[PDB]
């Protein structure tokens, strides 16, 4: 394969855990690779935040971690913005929502034909989205849900989609350029029974795996989250990100 | 006295940086949503918290119209965890779509509560009466009164003579216009500028607001094509645009 290293842009198109705040948006990340634009995750106000980047027929594709609302709450809408856009503006082609299977429901609920096409991924597996080769790591989570190790030519990015701590992150997270890691809780503050991570359990993945960047995101609505970042340095001594609107990383 | 405030607008997917169908109506310090489209729990908060939503009422469960009602289940429940107990809302649908009528509970923060189109309902200080409109999903307008004041909203419909009876002297009628004047409407369930300055005409309101607003051509068009039909005040819907009694 022919396709470049550093040469991958990930920009933040919404950051909160559960929920937006004032005229923001919950998870969704969008990666782009010599024109090609993948969403990852597509959660509340992520639509309307990601028209800030690119417009809805830009998007080349999509992959979803899990069916939580904060994942997924704008899929439909997406569907309508294709759908009315090839009716008004000029056909688009399919576009493809790369999710599991594990929630039957969910999974189908990607698929409006012909304007979205609900793909299946298979974890145990190397996923190929354009440039994009993706492998998964099955989280621990209220849900299923699944991380991400996205490469393309050397480049290496995590998410860690949402789970509680397990230590099988640290080889999954090995070496990465960018670790995008939920940071639900506060070090005070006990995580693993949410299904989340507080900072003490990111920065301590981040140090383990020797990541490059460490970008905090999912975060509360309590507190002031900049101190997570304050938390996480007492630990991990690379670079230290707090997720925000139109933040860019280049790989 | 009765408020409405904007709080999306924009037909079947937003616009960046906003929201499709959601109007905050407030009486006596009662906080209703109508509709809870994408963007919209993201727009709200301009205006007020989500502990402040006291219900919501729901046209019909399209994308444009519910997107935000999961992630809102889960502004209260993280909200009551971490700050302290809410009421459970509320939650106001027709119980003709029964996976969407079923969805809107989750509890103990959110419960569906059905409401029947062919009663009124009363939701706290506000008085609500239905029309079912024509539509490609089962869908109702409402007619929304509080003290002297009567506003219609008319979710989603193709042109229906109906209308008018149940728009009568409307304070203000907030109404769908998805086409310009020399589009075909009716076949998308949809209305036009002509058809809508003809129910206010005929209905005798008082203002239009021209709403689920189109994403191509120039939306200004709508409020000249509807005033050469409508002699009353006209308005096209903007993010943060309240109407006061
Ligand atoms: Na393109
Ligand atoms: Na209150
Ligand atoms: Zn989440
Ligand atoms: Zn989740
Ligand atoms: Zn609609
Ligand atoms: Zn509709």
């Amino acid at each position: 394969l022919y396709f470049q290293s550093n040469a991958m842009k990930m920009t933040v198109v919404g950051f909160w855990g559960g929920f937006p705040e004032a005229g923001e948006a919950t998870s969704g990340y969008l990666f782009e690779h010599d024109g090609f634009r993948l969403l990852v995750d597509c959660g509340s106000g992520v639509l309307a935040q990601l028209q800030k980047y690119i417009t809805p027929s830009d998007i080349d594709a999509v992959v979803l971690s899990h069916y939580h609302h904060d994942h997924v709450a704008d899929i439909g809408v997406l569907q309508y913005a294709r759908l009315i856009t090839s009716a008004t503006k000029g056909q688009l082609p399919e576009l493809p929502i790369y999710g599991h299977t594990f929630d039957e429901n969910g999974f189908h609920s990607l698929t409006h034909e012909p304007h979205t096409k609900g793909i299946p991924y298979n974890p145990e597996e190397t996923l190929q989205i354009g440039p994009f080769s993706i492998s998964f790591l099955k989280t621990v989570h209220p849900v299923t849900c699944f991380a991400m190790r996205i490469t393309a030519g050397n480049d290496i990015v995590v998410y860690s989609a949402d789970s509680s701590y397990i230590p099988e992150f640290i080889p999954f997270t090995k070496d990465a350029d960018l670790f995008i890691c939920e940071c639900n809780m506060y070090a005070h503050q006990e995580a693993a029974k949410a299904g989340h991570m507080n900072s003490t359990e990111v920065a301590s993945i981040a140090k383990d795996a020797n990541v490059k960047e460490l970008l905090l995101t999912h975060l509360p609505h309590t507190g002031n989250p900049a101190d997570l970042v304050t938390e996480a340095k007492q630990i991990f001594s690379g670079h230290i990100t707090l997720a925000h609107s139109g933040y860019v990383w280049n790989s």
